[PDB]
């Protein structure tokens, strides 16, 4: 099964992601990594949180000459900032003496609303949410993007699919409810200061975060992740873990500041009559087609052939600055949250990471039913079931 | 780890649920699981649906004297229409020529919209949507239910926990948005038609439900399970999988028609300005006390104490009679789609199985912080971690 | 993934085994899994174990017609002596008193050597060894075989693969060294009292079962699984879990009363020089063919074509009446140990089960290759993949 | 859970393990890692395998000022000889034509009996052994000595447990059956060319290098691990896979070259009758005590207090220079094995890998058992049980 595991701490040494189970013969280069944790660096103010200097990507293990090896793919991403943080988050021991004199490790006892750091500390019995915060930081989403890649390329060269992602909303905008962009629409998305597909949405969005920055305050926004290209039959209806919708929503609710995920239509459908929920069928030249997609490109827990599209609904992820009351767990005291991060609106930049998890999910199960040890060889797999379905 | 197993065709002999991993010594009874099975028959128009009779519960093993064994917990659960079904359904081959002669058996080659027939179909290479219905159908979701009643009874002896559930909207209903409900409002939500909590909402389902039934129509909705009690730390920060929210999001939205699911308030969180969308933190008697509960309880992964609030979007699961449009795979000729199911609106019922499977993630996730093999031991490590939590 | 999972106590109403992950289509009935379940009383002197009257075999889920569907398989197996257990294994409360006058509840606090009773008894907290005993005893080794048709029934189907077992020795008997059995073997073996495939073999054991019973003692022995016809590159060299030979490693160590695996000539491999280890590879008509199988037809944790040959060592099952000291753990006592069957012998029946669980993982690592959600599918990939193999 | 995962191929630029699930607050250094994999430097001869210079180890995250954070733990441990195969191994594309004048970049198509090249040459579709060899070369077995060294620091510090090795027999020596080692006795073994505990034992062993060094000829061995201070009660009675000897199988038959394992007296504990195979258990002074080992710490898949004793069989691992024929695949000639390793004997060192793999799997059982998130937590509810068995 293809497994992906993320480790490393924000100001720590460096990040690794390993990607498992992946079939051997899928061409991805450092420079597919690096591209794609570019895209990260998007969005209106994104600066605020993302250093100029980019890090360096290294892949130490599982790809030879640009081709998979089928063993565990390891990928490493620098930290520029680690000669900083070199004695604060040193693995080995450190003079206590030493620590005491180095302001910089002075422990956090004043946890964030919103965030990991209460429960954190308390589940784990930390008197500091450093521990916390390094491991629990979105920064933790550039190893999955590394991992996510390596998805991207098999399900390219494998189904010829594509993985993107558009802004829906942003604070208090309206919404964008219009069809979903295509995977030639990415360049001017990306190129979207709040990576909006529609015009009349972007202005609203830009005009939201410009209002909020202007206030002092932070924001969420709704982003829709949308895949391309599917075969009929990822995923199955046999029991509640195996059904695709459940393993998506497992994968996006995970990403740091999801609070909510949504196929397709989702609560809206919840919303609707029978007579006009549902996606009707109709006979087609090259099989059935439909002429709405509500479902989001899934029913019953699989792929449908229509396009697949996943919500997620993000927090406000930057605390506000002198807003928020809490308490210092070492005194019992009322205090006043302090911020890690200063940017406004991470939605953009989320939204790259949504795409990420998706790719995941799909290339999983798509090795699932297909199996293969090689790209080759999942690839005969392939056309020989699209050949046994358009033979119906 | 805690796992649960569902198994069963709708029309099959009989349906079984099977719990590994539980604890020894947690007190659980055949007529517990009834009790929960009946909550099933609950809600406005539930009949349209189930049969007066009620199915057999037998538990097969794992428990003794109503005490968990530590072992595999298997309950069966009875098909009071098996004999209507037995050669349909029968597990061992019949004389192809005299199921030619059984009308019953007649291929199911007109997928229904919305549901798993047409993508299943074509999966698993079947020319008949029988194998695939029966097994999709919600029916499964009893043998679910068996499985979170062992579940229920581990969270209220080990930890004082209590799962329910209450309904927010129907179709169009103005959705409640009030506080949740405690356990001791659980026998007005379960005698209330529509399983709500606020009577002017129950009002406008009612009439929701009444103007569907009379247009022929069929209806969705949007439920909240709410758990009371939790310990803080449960699930972790350490990676996506991990997080709570992304075990219940898996758990959720594997439930049958569900397309959307929201920790507390959600979507409408990602509309919110940082300012307003969190709970700050204030001192108190016995440790951090929260005035607000946007979080639903959850912040970075984890349990912080407050209730849980989960919501989840039902899409309308049963086919609107003549209104949707189909193929006949058989013949590749337009069609419509012929309903399995006859009642107009199954959220009530839904909510009961979303608690259910916010039960089973809740147990499995104290499990793994708390261990043991008996409740006991269980109940000891529990007390000791709450103690640690207080002494600071 | 193939997954397969056992419920029951031994004196339970049934035992029950459910099989998830198998493809639809694959050609298996309840008459084939009795069948199986009728090689368990095989052996000289079963009787002293099994009741005469045969268990009732009922297939619950996952079957129609004759074929699987896809789904989870749920097959249960009755017990025919629950009405004399049916008060003292009751799943619901009896009252106290009442289980005060009933002379068979009475707890059982002297552990057997070599038993889980002492061990389970510590980690559970049980004052009574019953439920320790009643779900470890090898009657559970019955719902292992019913799964493991199944399994059987895919690979005949898919791969042409037969998997059968010989006795290699019985107490103080000469190891049978010389080749294994094919197929064509199996009712000559099965027909062997000692379930032997040589004469003389089968004679030295037989006389050392008929000293040991004499001698009022009991014995174990090894036994050898057998795989026929498996393709080239099952498992993989990629880590130490998916070698095949751990998970083979896996199953057959934990089956009751197994103490040693070995893979081919094993331990004796370990005592030879590299010059006459290992299998040397020649030329052949339809590819690489070799003179010996000392590697028990893996290399490097994958299938080589070879027949796959394990070795399982039972250690001696049944307790040896009033030789064994032990503690009263109710008093701190030195006692004598209990036994709780009665046969000299048991590793005839345990070869039987040394299968099964050799098929259920031979199974789960075709479907991990060769993918599929149908039979038809799953051959078609193997079929491609056999052609590419050929085409070198 | 416990997790533990390896990356890397031998000539890479680096290896890899992560180990997710270990507890907050576990004292280990980069210093104690480097200190596990030089006991792999151990060995008379195996300066023919190893380089005098040592690798570098890095820390990369999941410890800070030596204690364990409660994340991911990734070790990174370099490759000296990565300049000669930085282009060859190079994970992005090098121009074909500048490969083609590298003759260290020569396809290899004839694969060596006894290893995995040719299954998984097949298997994957490779026409070069090369990326087989890479990762199935047991250099990844630094790897798992690295991660190995966290599970390590856990037994001692949460249970007071000690894991130790040594070497029972290479090639044709008496084995030595005497006691097992204890911790103290660690330095002498160590120090012994072949690491034995026994003098006799270890000349002959020395004697057969000797011979077969002489020879041009290559042996195998068996090695005893030994695992002591364990609680009852970790691993369960409940199901095969929970069984801790499956388990410790899978791990250890999952070390490059084991061909076999063995709990306690394993395979000679089949060749006896049930009055003398198994531990009789009398009173005493803080509860039961046996006077046998037999059982080698395991009886019905749980610890019983008593060492834990797990052997593994080795066959030799470095191919025979000459000896075996095989077939070049490139053009189905008669060829004969070329070697890529030229140590005479890597048991000892072996042994050590066979250490790591319990430690990984008892810390993981114990955190099954114990639970907890910080090794305070864990420490308690430890003595809790400890506390409660007593009490017995
Ligand atoms: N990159 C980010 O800052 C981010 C924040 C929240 C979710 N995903 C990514
Ligand atoms: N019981 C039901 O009919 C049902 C339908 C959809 C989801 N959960 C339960
Ligand atoms: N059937 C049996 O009695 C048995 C005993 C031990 C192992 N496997 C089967
Ligand atoms: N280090 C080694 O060479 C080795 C070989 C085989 C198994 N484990 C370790
Ligand atoms: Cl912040
Ligand atoms: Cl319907
Ligand atoms: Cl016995
Ligand atoms: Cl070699
Ligand atoms: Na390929
Ligand atoms: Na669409
Ligand atoms: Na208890
Ligand atoms: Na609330
Ligand atoms: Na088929
Ligand atoms: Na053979
Ligand atoms: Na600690
Ligand atoms: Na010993």
């Amino acid at each position: 099964m293809l497994r992906w595991i993320t480790a490393g701490e924000s100001h720590g040494r460096a990040l690794v992601a390993v990607v498992e189970g992946m079939v051997a013969g899928v061409h991805v280069t450092s420079a597919d990594i690096a591209d794609q944790l570019a895209r990260r660096r998007l969005g209106y103010g994104r600066g605020a949180r993302m250093t100029f200097e980019r890090d360096a990507v290294t892949v130490l293990s599982g790809i030879r000459h640009g081709s998979t090896l089928g063993g565990p793919i390891a990928i490493e991403i620098g930290n520029t900032e680690w000669p900083k943080w070199e004695t604060v988050m040193a693995a080995d021991p450190v003079d206590p003496a030493e620590l005491a004199d180095v302001a910089r490790n002075a422990p956090l006892t004043r946890p964030r609303p919103g965030h990991a750091d209460y429960a954190g500390m308390l589940k784990y019995g930390f008197d500091d949410a450093r521990p916390v915060l390094e491991r629990a930081s979105a920064r933790e989403t550039a190893a999955r993007v590394a991992a996510g890649t390596v998805a991207r390329a098999f399900l390219r060269q494998a189904l010829g699919v594509e993985v993107l992602s558009h802004v829906i909303s942003i604070g208090a905008s309206a919404p964008y409810e219009g069809p979903p962009p295509r995977a030639e629409d990415l360049p001017a998305i990306d190129a979207s200061p709040v990576r909006a597909y529609d015009k009349a949405a972007e202005a609203d969005m830009i005009a939201q975060i410009e209002a909020a920055k202007k206030d002092g305050d932070t924001l969420g926004g709704v982003v829709e992740a949308v895949a391309l290209g599917l075969p009929v039959g990822l995923g199955s209806f046999t029991s509640g873990d195996h059904r695709l919708d459940s393993q998506l929503a497992a994968a996006v609710m995970g990403i740091q500041a999801i609070k909510g995920v949504e196929i397709g239509d989702g609560f809206q459908t919840a919303r609707r009559r029978g007579s006009r929920a549902h996606d009707e069928m109709y006979p087609g030249p090259d099989g059935v087609v439909r002429s709405t997609n509500r479902a989001g490109g899934l029913e019953g827990g699989m792929t449908n052939g229509q396009p697949l599209r996943v919500r997620a609904a993000m927090k406000p992820i930057s605390t506000v600055p002198r807003a928020l009351a809490t308490v210092d767990l070492a005194t019992g005291d009322e205090a006043v949250a302090i911020h890690q991060r200063s940017d406004v609106c991470a939605v953009p930049a989320a939204g790259v990471v949504v795409e990420t998890m998706v790719a995941l999910v799909l290339a999983r199960a798509a090795l699932e039913k297909f199996g293969g040890d090689s790209l080759a060889e999942t690839q005969r797999n392939i056309a020989a079931y699209q050949r046994s379905v358009a033979d119906r």
